[PDB]
């Protein structure tokens, strides 16, 4: 042990762990990459909870990033930034649950607030270890303790035959909450508080986030929560235990399963993991988009009802949430399989194209409520307008599977006595490289958060730094007091809370916060209390 940094040996449940002194703009950071916290879901253990680490001996080396749990990698645009930079950038295994801790160097004397970021990825992919996700400039910059975790994804993560004892689903939560109970048990040795922890998350990672805050054992593991373009309510982000059971059945029988359902989980595991993923894709009921084949399930356990349920009638009262959508949230999703839709043109539609991309966008939908659809999205002055017709087909899917939702858990929550601030961010980021017609696409405000532009190598603009220091601080505000507002800074101009009466949210630019009023108002009264008859009828 003698010879190396005293500032990076460890010790956790599991026993001692050796950590890596990184180089951030502003100076040292520790890191502890890839730290096992539950046993390899592998073999016999596949579509299984997770059971806890058991202890190793000698001093266990946490200077790397670990596996990525196993994926389907995305192909759409070989080459392309834009694509590539949220595909693994480790190798993929089933042998892959290990959490990543940065911390400020050397570790802080006294008891530090906790971040954990949960990574999206439509629930079959993602992991902890994109750069886009890089711990190092919060903990350097605002002194933070961050972690993040690799969860299950896909079928490995989510396939469920309901009721029964080895396949229960929600696995891939499971994974998620045993590394918050791993943060409540060992968080304190790396100098961070337990009893100070903001969960944070985009995506499938917001709509966990807020899995999280409607399953009773998990709310004993944080105090706060970030929902970043993402909802536990809303069309996607779970199933009832019938549709699982339905699409586990078919993928079975896509890969050569069989009745009962020991038989069936025994023959999947069995199944190379590859073979898994080649056709999970298969087994959605209709041609669709931002729908996503195995996610959360509605199982009267982990979810003991629909979140719309659990979020209608629960008490929130000792809750405090930042949650927030970005400028274009449906955008990105057109060019995987909307016909008409591309990076490399404007991708100016046609009528046609749009009550095509209509169908797919709201799946779902009998006859009459894709006309309604279409109804309110079309512009009657100029109905044929490719420019409004593609910018439309965004707006639905994006109104639909994220504003909509994030309007209610808000405007619901806020009924039931939680502190909830709200956002738009509407920044495009002076690197990007989709199209200009793509506006601020879904997942594109994370790198701001994470503080990206400070690294001075990556060429954002001054400016976009500077405002990177600024949600940075809205962001570790939260965690740190429930409320994103400098506490002493007397000048800068204050965020209020969401509430029903005032609906105030502001937005999120490179000009001061303006407090706007009402999310969506008038459109998400569509999505939200309309439609949901109109399927009834
Ligand atoms: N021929 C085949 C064979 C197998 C599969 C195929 C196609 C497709 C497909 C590809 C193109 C068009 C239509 C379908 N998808 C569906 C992909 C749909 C992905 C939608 C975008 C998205 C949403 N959340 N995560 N992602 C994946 C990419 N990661 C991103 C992320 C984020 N933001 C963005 C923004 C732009 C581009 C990507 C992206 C932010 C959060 C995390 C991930 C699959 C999905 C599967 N689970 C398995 C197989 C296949």
């Amino acid at each position: 042990e003698g010879r190396e940094d005293p500032q990076l040996l460890v010790r956790v449940r599991g026993g001692q762990l050796r950590g890596i002194r990184l180089k951030a703009p502003g100076g040292p950071v520790s890191a502890f990459l890839g730290i096992p916290f539950a046993e390899p879901p592998v073999g016999s253990r596949r579509f299984m909870p997770p059971e806890p680490k058991r202890p190793w001996s000698g001093v266990l080396d946490a200077t790397t990033f670990q596996n990525v749990c196993y994926q389907y990698v995305d192909t759409l645009y070989p080459g392309f930034e834009g694509t590539e930079m949220w595909n693994p950038n480790r190798e993929l295994s089933e042998d892959c649950l290990y959490l990543n801790v940065w911390t400020p160097y050397p570790r802080p004397a006294s008891p530090t607030p906790v971040l954990i970021w949960i990574y999206g990825g439509g629930f079959y992919s993602g992991a902890a270890s994109l750069d886009v996700y890089d711990g190092r400039f919060l903990a350097q910059v605002e002194g933070a303790v961050l972690v993040s975790m690799n969860y299950r994804v896909g079928t490995f993560g989510f396939l469920a035959l309901p009721g029964s004892r080895e396949a229960p689903g929600n696995v891939g939560l499971l994974d998620q909450r045993l590394a918050l109970q791993w943060v409540q048990e060992n968080i304190a040795a790396f100098g961070g508080d337990p009893m100070s922890v903001t969960l944070f998350g985009e995506s499938a990672g917001a709509a966990s986030v807020g899995m999280h805050i409607l399953s009773l054992p998990s709310r004993s593991l944080f105090h706060r929560a970030v929902l970043q373009s993402g909802t536990p309510n809303g069309p996607w982000a779970t199933v009832s235990a019938g549709e699982a059971r339905r699409r586990a059945t078919l993928l079975a029988r896509l890969v050569g399963c069989p009745g009962n359902d020991t038989e069936l989980i025994a023959c999947l595991r069995t199944r190379p993991a590859q073979d898994l993923v080649d056709h999970e894709w298969h087994v959605l009921p209709q041609e669709s988009i931002f729908r996503f084949s195995f996610v959360p399930v509605v199982d009267g356990d982990f979810l003991s009802d629909t979140p719309e349920a659990l979020i209608n009638t629960g008490d929130f009262q000792d809750l405090q949430v930042l949650v927030g959508v970005v400028k274009d949230e449906g955008s990105a999703f057109l060019v995987y399989g909307v016909p008409g839709f591309s990076k490399d043109n404007e991708s100016l539609i046609s009528r046609a194209q749009f009550l095509a991309g209509v169908r797919i966008g709201v799946p779902q939908a009998s006859d009459l409520a894709a006309e309604a659809v279409v109804l309110h999205y079309t512009d009657w002055l100029h109905p044929e307008d490719p420019t409004h017709l593609r910018d439309a087909m965004s707006a639905v899917v994006g109104d639909h599977n994220v504003v909509c939702p994030v309007a209610q858990l808000a405007g619901r929550l806020a009924a039931q006595g939680a502190r909830v601030y709200a956002y738009i961010f509407e920044h495009r980021a002076s690197t990007l490289t989709w199209p200009l017609w793509m506006g601020v696409p879904h997942g594109y405000e994370i790198e701001f958060i994470f503080g990206l532009p400070l690294d001075p190598s990556l060429n954002y603009t001054t400016e976009e730094r500077i405002f990177a220091q600024r949600l940075m601080k809205y962001w570790t505000n939260f965690a740190r007091t429930g409320d994103p507002n400098d506490p002493r800074d007397s000048k800068s101009p204050q965020w209020p809370p969401y509430t029903t009466a005032a609906q105030q949210y502001v937005s999120l630019n490179l000009k001061p916060l303006e407090v706007r009023r009402g999310l969506r108002a008038q459109t998400c009264a569509f999505w939200n209390r309309f439609l949901p008859k109109l399927l009834s009828a």
